[PDB]
């Protein structure tokens, strides 16, 4: 069932935007996250992992960094072996509109664009495969 997510247009670390509308059909992983965030750090080798599996299954993950820089950014990604997408909420106005307080807090959103369950607090890798499976198509 869930509710709609909130749509939002950010650019990755490369200056692409990404519309998350754009990715309805395929689960979307939408992980709020900070570089200096201890449970952040600690769940992104396993969403790299999993991105492995679940990738040609038709989940994407959309990693939202609140509010650091693209050199910020860049930087971790190379550090934890980023293979997925990140985006940069540089005015918070994403994070607002999922009404985020903690990090990391994660939402499943399913091929409708709907959100079926939201995570906060860090994810053990068993835990992030079972999300994924949750909302691929």
């Amino acid at each position: 069932e869930g509710s709609d997510a909130p749509n939002f247009v950010l650019e990755d670390t490369n200056g692409k935007r990404i519309e998350l509308s754009d990715l309805k059909g395929k689960g979307v992983f939408l992980n709020f996250w900070g570089t200096w965030c201890e449970p952040c750090k600690k769940e992104f080798p396993y969403m790299a992992n999993q991105y492995k599996h679940f990738k040609s299954q038709g989940v994407e993950i959309v990693a939202v960094n609140v509010g650091e820089s693209k050199i910020a950014v860049h930087n971790f990604m190379k550090s934890y072996g980023v293979n997925f997408p990140v985006v940069l909420d540089t005015d918070r106005q994403v994070l607002d509109a999922y009404d985020v307080s903690p990090l990391p807090t994660t939402f499943l959103i399913n091929p409708e664009g709907k959100v079926v369950k939201v995570v906060t607090g860090t994810m053990t890798e068993s835990m992030i495969h079972d999300y994924m499976n949750l909302i691929k198509p």
